[PDB]
């Protein structure tokens, strides 16, 4: 029952996840002037050609893509990575306006959404274990902004209509996450964690510099989304992210400059 309301929303959950106001929580406010370029930082690579969508199923919180992850297919390494990180599942962050939604922001700019896609590292077995360990878990993030359509987009906005309420899912196959990213794997990168409960402290974040566009019309439809079950009074799924945290002597690092 935790949410984004006044009731159940950010301000709230550390009542019940104390780690809410730990020592390494995301999102975080990127400051580009002082994020470091980082020469040890390997080449990133994003390895989606034989990805597996499964299906996709509104959570009550935003929409998620999963995929089939029992082998190595859609992977995720180099950059900061060690060892191999396997995609699990997608989502995004969005808000009731264009002038907000992503949870990092660049020097305070906040994007009209956040794209996550959420890895675990092959070396724990899978996905639970992956979450009991300081780097058990990769995501890659990519902002939105309002623009020209995103055409890789539009198979996920047409299916919205059919997961409108929390617990609702359908068949999603075939889905090639590729079409999502944007021209260049510029990065930052910073250990982090989830950024919805539980709140685990074990992710390496990748936020790439360049945002995705994608057009009012498709963002709209992210916007038509209901936070309730079927048979319930209807609460517009907007404004699901969770604002910048405090840094905490972190360093970010830039794979540019
Ligand atoms: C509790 O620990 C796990 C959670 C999940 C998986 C494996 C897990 O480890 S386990 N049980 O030891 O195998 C495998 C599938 C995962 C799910 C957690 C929730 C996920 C990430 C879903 O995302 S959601 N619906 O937004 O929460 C999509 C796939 C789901
Ligand atoms: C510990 O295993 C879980 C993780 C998550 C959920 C349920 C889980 O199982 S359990 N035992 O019921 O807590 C439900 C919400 C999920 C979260 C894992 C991280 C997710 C996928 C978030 O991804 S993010 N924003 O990149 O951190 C969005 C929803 C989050
Ligand atoms: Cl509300
Ligand atoms: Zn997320």
């Amino acid at each position: 029952h935790w949410g984004y309301g006044k009731h159940n929303g950010p301000e709230h959950w550390h009542k019940d996840f104390p780690i809410a106001k730990g020592e390494r929580q995301s999102p975080v406010d990127i400051d580009t002037h002082t994020a470091k370029y980082d020469p040890s930082l390997k080449p990133l690579s994003v390895s989606y050609d034989q990805a597996t969508s499964l299906r996709i199923l509104n959570n009550g919180h935003a929409f998620n893509v999963e995929f089939d992850d029992s082998q190595d297919k859609a992977v995720l390494k180099g950059g900061p990575l060690d060892g191999t990180y396997r995609l699990i599942q997608f989502h995004f962050h969005w808000g009731s306006l264009d002038g907000q939604g992503s949870e990092h922001t660049v020097d305070k700019k906040k994007y009209a959404a956040e794209l996550h896609l959420v890895h675990w590292n092959t070396k724990y077995g899978d996905f639970g274990k992956a979450v009991q360990q300081p780097d058990g878990l990769a995501v890659l993030g990519i902002f939105l902004k309002v623009g020209s359509a995103k055409p890789g987009l539009q198979k996920v906005v047409d299916v919205l209509d059919s997961i409108k309420t929390k617990g609702k899912s359908a068949d999603f196959t075939n889905f090639d996450p590729r079409g999502l990213l944007p021209e260049s794997l510029d990065y930052w990168t910073y250990p982090g964690s989830l950024t919805t409960p539980p709140l685990l402290e074990c992710v390496t974040w990748i936020v790439l510099k360049e945002p995705i566009s994608v057009s009012s019309e498709q963002v709209l439809k992210f916007r038509k989304l209901n936070f309730n079950g079927e048979g319930e009074p209807e609460e517009l799924m907007v404004d699901n992210w969770r604002p910048a945290q405090p840094l905490k002597n972190r360093q970010i690092k830039a794979s540019f400059k």
